[PDB]
C-alpha cells in the first residue's frame, strides 16, 4: 500500500524537479535478442568502446555493489541483458550519477545508452552511460510465480513466467500451421456472421443480444455451419472459417464461454473422407511441434504422473449404438425415438448410476449413454462414429445404417476435439428435423435450435453431397502444450 | 408457380421407384479445371473411347435438340463443360435415356460419366454415357441477377464479381497477416465478451452468462486487454476480428466489423503514421499494380474517381483546420464551457447538427467532420487530437491540450484511428472518470471505468504506439464498392 502511494509521490516529485517525466519516445538501437545475437560470442572483457547504443527493457535486477557501480540486469523479448553502470562514464548532462540512478527500481521500465561487450566474468552487458526512467512500476513484483492473479492479472503470469509465455507462441504456430493445411489445399477463408438473428448449427445454449435500431433480438453464434453451407450452394466448393464461437454455459477444465474452432465445408466430400483429412491434419501438426506421434501428457498437472498419448495413424473406430449395448450387455430398443427406447434408457441410467439429462429426449439419453459407455474408452485419439439420427438433426443419413447417420466425433482422453459429417442435403428430411428440434426446445432441452427458414431456403437451391468439419482448437492446444486446465492456453480465461 | 411443389413430388416419385436419390458419394475423376488443362487444346472432334471419366457441377444450361440428343452445361470451380448425352451411348443399366434426363433440370448438381474430348465445332467436351442427379434445384434460376444480400448464395452462383470480392478479401487479409507476422508480432486472441466494455467511443451489445449470474458486453474494442499483454512484456503483438456495435447500419457501418488492432511497444505515433503508409500503399500496389486507382463513390452507375496513394501522404492539424473552416480561433481551454458555448454558436452558424449531450469532445467531432473530414479524399491524416476526446492518448510533447493521435481517412471515412499510448496511470483514471461522467450525463458512447486496466498501468507499460484499422472499409476501396453490404457474406439487413 505504502508502496505504491509513495511511487506516485515521488513521481509527482520528479515531475516537478523538471526531471524527466514519461518519455514520449526512446529510440532503441536494437532488440535485446539482437544485442545478445551480436554480442553474445565476444571475449570476456571485450568492450567496443567506438560504438554507442541505446537498448531498454523491464529491470529484473539493481544491485550497488559500491559507491561508483551499479549493475542492473533488464530484460526484453526473452532476453535478459546486464547493465554496469561506473560513475566515471555517467554523462553528466542528464544529471548527477546518484540522482539518475536514485530514481530507479526493479521492475521499472527503463533505457540505457553506453558501450557494448562482455564483462571479465562473462556477463553480456552493457557499459552505460545514461538511465532513463520509461514507466515506472507502482507496486512491489513478486519475485516467480491465490493463483488465480495468473489469470486475472494476466501482465504478471507473463511478466514472470516463460513457460507460460510458450504456450501462447505455440498457441500461434499451431493456428497458423492450420490456416496453412486449409489455405494451400485451395480452400478460400471466409468470415460469417457472428451475431444472428436465427442461431442453429451446434447443440449449445446461446447469448442473447438486442439491436436497438433493427429492432430486433440477436444471438451469438454457436457455430457458423448453417452460413457455410451455403457458401457450398453458392459454388465456393471449398470453405473454412477460423474463429470464435460461443456458449452461454458453465466453465471447467475444457469449457471456456468463448472458443476458437475451424470449420470447413468440402464439395464432393464424405464423412470417410473427412476422417482421413482429421488424421492427416493432426498428426501433421503433433509431428511437426513434437517430432513424432508419441507425445507427453500430464492428466493431473504437472506434479503429477506422465502418460503416453499415441497419435499414429489410423485411429480406433466406436461405433456409438454398438458399443453402448456391449457397455449394457443387450440392445436398445428400436426405434430409437420410441417411447419404449426412452423407458428402456432411462432404466438403464438408474441401473447403472448414470445421471439423467433434462429433458428425456431419446437423443439426450444417448449421449448420456455415450458419456458413460464409450466417451470413457477414448484414451487414444478415437472416432466415434454413425450417431443416431435423432441426435444429428443436420447429418445426412447413414448410407447402411438404419436410423443412423454418417457423423463422427474425435475424442482424445475422453475430450471432443472435432464434429463432423456428411451433410444434410435432403430438405424435406431437414426440415422435419428442424421442427423435431424446435418441439425439443419449446420442453425445455437448451441445447435444442430453432428452425431456420433460411437455411431451409438455401437447401432448396441444390446444396451439393458435401463433408462438414469441426475443431475445438484450444483444446488440441491443450494436448500440443500439455495443459489440463483451459485456463492455461487463453491469455483471459472467464474466471467465477 | 407450382415449380416447388412440382419438384418435391418428382423427387418422392424418384424416391418410390427406387431410382437414385440424393446419393452420397460421387468420386469425380478430376475437377473441371483439371478437365479443362488436359483436354482443352486436344484437335477438334477429338474422342477418346478408351478413358470413361467422372465430372460434377451445376447445370446451368440444356438444350434438348432431339429425341436422341442433349447439350448440358456444367459450372464447377469457375470452369465450364459442355456435356454432349447421344442416346446411342447410354447405359441403360441406369435407367431409359429418355426417363434418365427427363430428371434433370437447369440448376441441379449432377454428375455424369464418358469419354473425354471436343466436338466438331471445337467445344471441350464429355460425351457422357449415364446421368447421376446429386442435388436437384427446386427454383427456377434467373438467368443472371436485395436478393443478392438475403440469398448470397444466388449471388455467388450466378456472378463471377461476387466472388471474386470475396477472393479479394481474403488475399488482402493474408497480406495484412503476413505484414506483421514478418515484423515479428505475435498474433493473439483477446475476450469478445467483455465484464467492462472500452476502448472506443461506442455503443456496446450487452448479453448476460446465465450461469456464471453476469451481465457481459460484447466488446467495442481489444485495446485494453491488447495493452496489457505490452505490459506482459509480449512488445509486438497484433488481433484481426470482430468487433461490435449496437448503431446503426448505413453504407459504410455494420454491427460487426473486422479490424486489426496492433500495440508496438517503443513507437510513437510517427513511427505509425509511417507504417500506415507502408502497409497500405504496398497492399494498393500488390492488388492494382499502381498507387492510383479507381474508384465510384455514387456506385458503378455514377462518375469515377482517382484515389492517389502515392507517400508521403497529407497531414491535417485538426484544430487548425477548424479554425481554417470557421475564419476564428476556438476559446481555450478547449473544455472550457466557455468553448462549449462557443462550439455550439458556430455549429448553429454553419447549420452543423448538433450532438447530445453537448460535450466539448463531441461538439469538436462535429466540427471536424463538416471541416477537416471533408478535405479528405486522397488518403490523408488527421493529427493531434485534442485530449478531452482522447481518453487514451498520450498528451502531446509539444502542443498544450493536444494528444499524439491520427486518424486516417479516405474519400472523408475512417480507416485508422492510433496514437501514442498514455502510459501515465494518474491521467489515465482522470480521464476514464471524465468519461464516467460523460456517460452519467447521457453520452451513450462513453464508457464506463475499468480498474482492472488501471492497476495493469502501475505494473509499467512501456513506451507504446497502437493502431486500429477497418479492414471492411480498406476493402471497400480495393474492391471499388461503395455499400459495405457488397463486402461481407451476410451483411445486416433490415426486417
Ligand atoms: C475451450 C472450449 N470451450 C467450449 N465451451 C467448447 C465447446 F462447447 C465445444 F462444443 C467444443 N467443441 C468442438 C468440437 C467441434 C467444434 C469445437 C469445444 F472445443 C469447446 N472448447
Ligand atoms: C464496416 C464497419 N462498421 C462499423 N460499424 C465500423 C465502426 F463502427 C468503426 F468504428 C470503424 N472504425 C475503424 C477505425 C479503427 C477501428 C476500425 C469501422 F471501420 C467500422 N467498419
Ligand atoms: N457445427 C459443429 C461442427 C461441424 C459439424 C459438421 N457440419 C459443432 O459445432 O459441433
Ligand atoms: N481502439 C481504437 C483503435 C486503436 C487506437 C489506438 N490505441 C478504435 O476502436 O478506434
Amino acid at each position: 500500500m505504502h508502496y505504491t502511494d509513495n511511487r506516485y509521490k515521488m513521481m509527482e516529485c520528479i515531475k516537478d524537479a523538471g526531471r524527466p517525466f514519461y518519455p514520449h519516445k526512446f529510440k532503441i538501437s536494437m532488440s535485446l535478442p539482437a544485442y545478445a545475437l551480436k554480442y553474445g560470442n565476444v571475449e570476456n572483457g571485450y568492450i567496443d568502446k567506438d560504438t554507442t547504443l541505446s537498448l531498454s527493457g523491464r529491470v529484473t535486477s539493481i544491485r550497488s555493489s559500491s559507491s561508483k557501480l551499479i549493475f542492473y540486469d533488464i530484460f526484453c523479448e526473452e532476453q535478459k541483458v546486464q547493465i554496469i553502470a561506473n560513475i566515471m562514464e555517467h554523462d553528466i548532462s542528464t544529471g548527477e550519477f546518484s540522482v539518475s540512478h536514485s530514481e530507479i527500481r526493479r521492475g521499472d521500465v527503463v533505457g540505457f545508452t553506453g558501450f557494448p561487450g562482455k564483462s571479465k566474468r562473462g556477463e553480456l552487458s552493457l557499459f552505460s552511460k545514461s538511465v532513463v526512467l520509461l514507466s515506472p512500476c507502482y507496486h512491489m513484483l513478486p519475485t516467480a510465480i491465490d493463483q488465480e492473479v495468473r489469470y486475472r492479472q494476466r501482465y504478471l503470469d507473463l511478466m514472470l513466467n516463460e513457460e507460460s509465455r510458450k504456450v501462447f507462441k505455440l498457441r500461434s504456430r499451431a493456428i497458423k500451421y492450420i490456416r496453412n493445411y486449409f489455405d494451400r489445399l485451395g480452400f478460400l477463408e471466409v468470415e460469417t456472421p457472428m451475431l444472428n438473428m436465427i442461431y442453429g448449427g451446434a447443440a449449445a445454449r446461446p447469448f442473447i443480444t438486442y439491436h436497438n435500431e433493427l429492432e430486433t433480438q440477436l444471438y451469438m453464434r454457436i457455430a457458423p455451419e448453417l452460413y457455410l453451407k451455403q457458401l457450398i450452394v453458392g459454388g465456393l466448393d471449398k470453405v473454412y472459417e477460423l474463429g470464435k464461437n460461443f456458449r452461454n454455459e458453465g466453465i471447467d477444465l475444457t469449457h471456456n464461454p468463448e472458443f476458437t474452432s475451424v470449420e470447413f465445408y468440402m464439395a464432393y466430400a464424405d464423412y470417410y473422407d473427412l476422417m482421413d483429412l482429421t488424421e492427416e491434419l493432426i498428426s501433421g501438426l503433433v509431428l511437426e511441434i513434437h517430432g513424432s506421434l508419441k507425445i507427453p501428457y500430464h492428466p493431473d498437472g504437472p506434479e503429477g504422473k506422465c502418460i503416453e498419448i499415441d497419435f499414429t495413424t489410423p485411429w480406433k473406430r466406436f461405433s456409438f449404438v454398438e458399443e453402448i449395448e456391449s457397455g449394457l450387455g443387450e440392445k436398445l430398443k428400436r426405434p430409437l425415438d420410441s417411447q419404449e427406447n426412452i423407458d428402456f434408457m432411462v432404466e438403464m441410467c438408474e441401473k447403472h448410476e448414470i445421471e439423467l439429462p433434462h429433458p428425456r429426449t431419446a437423443a439426450k439419453l444417448l449421449d448420456k449413454l455415450a458419456g458413460h459407455f464409450v466417451e470413457t474408452k477414448c484414451t487414444n485419439p478415437s472416432f466415434i462414429i454413425d450417431h443416431p439420427q435423432t441426435m444429428s438433426p443436420l447429418a445426412k443419413w447413414h448410407r447402411e445404417k438404419p436410423e443412423m447417420t454418417e457423423r463422427f466425433e474425435l475424442f482424445v482422453l475422453g475430450k471432443e476435439l472435432c464434429n463432423a459429417y456428411t451433410e444434410l442435403n435432403e430438405p424435406l428430411q431437414q426440415r422435419k428435423f428442424f421442427e423435431q428440434q424446435a418441439d425439443a426446445k419449446a420442453s425445455g432441452d437448451v441445447e435444442a435450435c430453432p428452425i431456420d427458414e433460411t437455411f431451409c431456403l438455401a437447401l432448396e437451391h441444390g446444396l451439393p453431397p458435401t463433408g462438414g468439419w469441426g475443431l475445438g482448437i484450444d483444446r488440441l492446444i491443450m494436448f500440443l502444450a500439455d495443459k489440463n486446465n483451459i485456463k492455461e492456453v487463453l491469455l483471459f480465461p472467464a474466471m467465477r
